[PDB]
């Protein structure tokens, strides 16, 4: 054991929909477990002395905030900060907790202001945010009052920063983050929303990808899709032969307007192109929390219009799509 | 779904000893659900009108019986024997269930009897009934205050009889009745004491049988093995060309001293033949709740000592090990 | 069984590179068997009336032609004749065997014209054709002296087409047709050149196709891919919303210069684009072999240089690459 | 790879009844090859050096004899006697091979003669020796004109010892040894007849084991059954508590009785008990080829009736039965 997912198992033994998921999810995650990880023992014995207990006041609405009406003691505080310290790097925020700045790598808030315009409302929706990082989108998700938010993700580290904020939030039991790939999820059909932000252009079969978004989804369940794409029609279809902004292990950039048709071929309904932002330098740098290389060090050192590699510059679409089905 | 084991995955999901389970146990579950049963929807619409909720006086001491200080309506009263009657056949009992007595074909109870004097005591343990029946066994195990009862029993039957008596205990959630055979569990080594009584006949290999026992039990764990036998030294083993008192899957008859040599060479420790009983026509009888033929059919009418085949009548044999290590308890 | 691939398992057992694939293929072959086919034994009842031995004269150089010295019974060559059609349609070829011209819907000698002057030579090269029809082009192959041809192919009537040529051909153990998708085959990596012509757009992971290609080739072991494709830079990339010339199961129409990028990222060298050729109505047409619709029916009956649907129209591209390595030989 | 079975495969890529066996086989022995062995590369190079191609003169009706009609160079058999002694310890025989005499441990010719007269004629039967050792009996079947002969045995040993007497015998392609457990075997169905002799006893489950024999046998085939035994009725049953003559898992003995009782509730029919021998010093004793503990040594000292552990002495017992249905 690296982790007990107990409680998990406990709130889909009571889920109607999530219950069949018991018949592949305990074997994987117990083969998780084996394959030991060098940092994971250092990593729990910080997310042990993180203060366990409830804070008094959260915002997870406009921000991911916690505080305290009375002050927390400062030898306590400057402890708290070196734990919060030990999970670098810290990729996808920001949080604010008890004061402390976590300054993320990502404005991943920007991101979301991008998106909530254009979903339905998530007020009492099981979500799944595939890819989910930290788990940063799943908080915003709970602030729209989601019933239950469930983020994969394979980074051992993503996970102990998840549990980091969630033990800081008195361990709410409506989040949780497993650590699998969407390729190792069966056909659940039990998800009302499903976030794909950020994997599609990481997946070798990019069709495949959208199918087992599509088997996450009950009948009339809402897809949204986040991925980096190029300019163009519905041909336009970049495919890298080496690196894209410093990545490998990459594969489709096509356009916001294929992705709507391929999108259309795999069988989504009402396919809307609703947002393409160029990530800017202010969106995704280099921070305190963070101090790796990011975007700037990733294009063109005399072109910000594109990647060192010399291909169109990041460009991020968000398309919204239905299921067949009605709700 | 036919019914939803829900409440034992949450269970074993925050047992340290039992989480591993989750790794086999749900996909077995799924596919039973899958295997239609003709009356299990019928049994099912009955088991929903049973009333639900606690009663307020429960002995599961010296004997298994629901009482109220409030007597219930004669209306309500009726129904349910008559809910309860749809269950039939009641092999396993008796039980008396707000004034209702429950005639089952077996006096379960003086097996009971028979059994408590040789056992390390129950106190905090967890148990393994093996082929429980409707887990009467069970609720007798927590009347010496077991600590958690698991019974594993194909019988699609025996679920709703267990779930009946369950739902009238206002839903005790220490007892369970998973429908599985011995031969569908892991080697979870979880358990402190075993009960395995009235099974390893049925059994084509003993030996793999008793080792699946020990396999369930904790270091130092105590197994209940109870079984048909037959007189005689560790030579004596009746395996039956025919059937044996009417059984027609059945295999193997040992002696109580040759079944007390197959547990050694297993591995057992501390092996202890503790009693041998022929099962009389007062223990075992065909009842106004169990109205199938029973042991009177099954013996010669000429000669009670013996089978209708010709074989020695039924003796059952009670034996007590533990398997190796020290206990931690 | 529907058919016996007795002879194939023979093969494969004796050969060092191809052993390990009896771990997987027999039980898929089993399966295939058991996955019973409506015309299949119809269709073997007409196999099995087919002329076995040997003919006196086979070219499989120029052409695919099979003839005798000594004219044959015009009552046996009726026969023949009739046995051929039942096998309709006939999609690959032609073949002239006995005189008897199958004039089949493509002029698959064609694109073997194109192909041949960019391959490295085949002599005593093993080669996989991977969705070979019925294995026209495997014939070729061993044409030029090709050691070992291995075609695979999920139609049940492609496999028949391809033992009637070989009966023909006196029972030619060199080549083999098995009723497998490329999906299906493990990582034998045991292949000199692999052709995968007319797969890649019918496979919903382009990608995962080219790798799994890579997958059965030795070091340094050549790739000759051929699918249909759009005109354009390395970001064209049709993906049609509807069908595309009545098809309907397809998914990826990169251009030429798109695919060699694709190649290249998947780990291929020496990566080329050979030839671009635009399906005319004299290689793919209606015959009275093939009796059903073809290309024309496929075309907009307005503008030939679009298909039914609006989208270009059919344009076939060959790339020839190297996986990573040494090629010994 | 230790050693290729390609003319195996080839044999029963070419057998109706036994080309279904492919769909198990082949990842039982990858995976045989994968488990190497310490021994076996010494093994093989010693059977690499033992003389190829065909002798002039072979028996093997009345014992396994191998002569040629010119005396063969008397540097070439010192040399041959050394590889063959390599594959020490020789327990089943004997063998007497270009005049070097295999001296066994058991005198398994007799064991032979014992059987030989209450079965049904080998003449073109497929037969398969369960537990065949280093395969002495398979040999002996030939001797009868059986068409084809499968042994099975754990034993990398005995497959050594095996291949040296075929490679003797011209490479033989009608005797094959697979190092398989009889519980590896899938349903076959493919025998005329199945020998099981010295191996019931070795089987936690001996019902199982029965009905793993009667699973090779085709309708009407003949099953030989041969194991250690005590004195009774149909509930004589001996289950040591440790060993029994020296041997260490080991589980039933029962009476030829009950033995005969335990072949028809599985579902044989025409059981017949047709021999009971008590093991002799002269049928197992130590060799020259076997220089080993042997049956002396496994009896109480002081009473030859007895094995030392104080059980009924070393009894075999032959059953002959017939699967149900017609040939
Ligand atoms: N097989 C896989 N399955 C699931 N996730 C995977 C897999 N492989 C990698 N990931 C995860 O995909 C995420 C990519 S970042 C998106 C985070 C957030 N959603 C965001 O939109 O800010 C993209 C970006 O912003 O560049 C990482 O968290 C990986 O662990
Ligand atoms: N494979 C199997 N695995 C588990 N149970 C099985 C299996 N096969 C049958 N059973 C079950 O074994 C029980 C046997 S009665 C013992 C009841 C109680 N304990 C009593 O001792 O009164 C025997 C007797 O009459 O004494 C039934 O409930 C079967 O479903
Ligand atoms: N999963 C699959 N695996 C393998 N083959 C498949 C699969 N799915 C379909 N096929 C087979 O792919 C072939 C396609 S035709 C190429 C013939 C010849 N090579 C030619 O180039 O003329 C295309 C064309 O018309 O050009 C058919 O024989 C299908 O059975
Ligand atoms: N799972 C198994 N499956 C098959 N064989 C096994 C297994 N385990 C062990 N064996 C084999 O069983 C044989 C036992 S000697 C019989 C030889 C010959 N038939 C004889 O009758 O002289 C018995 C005796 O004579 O004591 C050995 O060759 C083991 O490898």
């Amino acid at each position: 054991m690296m982790f007990n997912f107990a409680n998990f198992y406990q709130l889909i033994a009571q889920d109607t929909r999530l219950q069949p998921w018991l018949n592949v999810l305990p074997q994987q995650l117990t083969d998780w477990q084996n394959a030991e990880h060098g940092d994971f023992p250092r990593w729990l014995k910080a997310l042990n002395k993180i203060p366990e207990g409830a804070p008094d006041q959260i915002d997870i609405k406009h921000s991911v905030t916690i505080s305290n009406d009375t002050p927390f003691h400062q030898g306590e505080l400057k402890k708290l900060e070196s734990l919060l310290r030990t999970f670098h790097p810290w990729r996808k925020g920001p949080y604010t907790v008890h004061g402390i700045h976590i300054d993320t790598e990502w404005r991943s808030d920007w991101k979301w202001d991008r998106v909530l315009p254009h979903i339905s409302p998530l007020k009492n929706r099981s979500v799944l945010d595939v890819g989910c990082g930290n788990g940063y989108h799943m908080w915003r998700m709970l602030g729209e009052g989601a019933r239950l938010c469930v983020g994969i993700d394979p980074s051992h580290l993503f996970l102990i920063q998840f549990e980091a904020i969630r033990k800081l939030m008195g361990g709410d039991q409506r989040a949780h983050l497993l650590p699998l790939g969407i390729e190792q999820l069966p056909k659940l059909e039990a998800f009302d929303t499903v976030f794909s932000m950020g994997v599609l252009y990481h997946r070798r079969s990019p069709l495949d990808h959208l199918i087992q978004l599509k088997d996450q989804l009950v009948s009339g369940g809402e897809l949204i899709l986040e991925t980096l794409v190029i300019e163009g029609d519905e041909t336009a279809v970049l495919v890298p032969k080496e690196r894209y902004a410093q990545m490998r292990n990459v594969y489709f950039f096509p356009s916001a307007r294929a992705l709507k048709v391929w999108l259309e071929l795999v069988g989504f309904e009402d396919v809307r192109i609703v947002d393409e932002n160029v990530t800017s330098v202010d969106e995704q740098r280099t921070t305190n929390w963070m101090t790796h290389n990011s975007l700037p060090d990733y294009l063109d050192q005399n072109d910000p219009s594109k990647t060192v590699e010399g291909y169109p510059a990041p460009r991020r679409a968000i398309l919204v799509a239905k299921k067949p089905g009605h709700h």
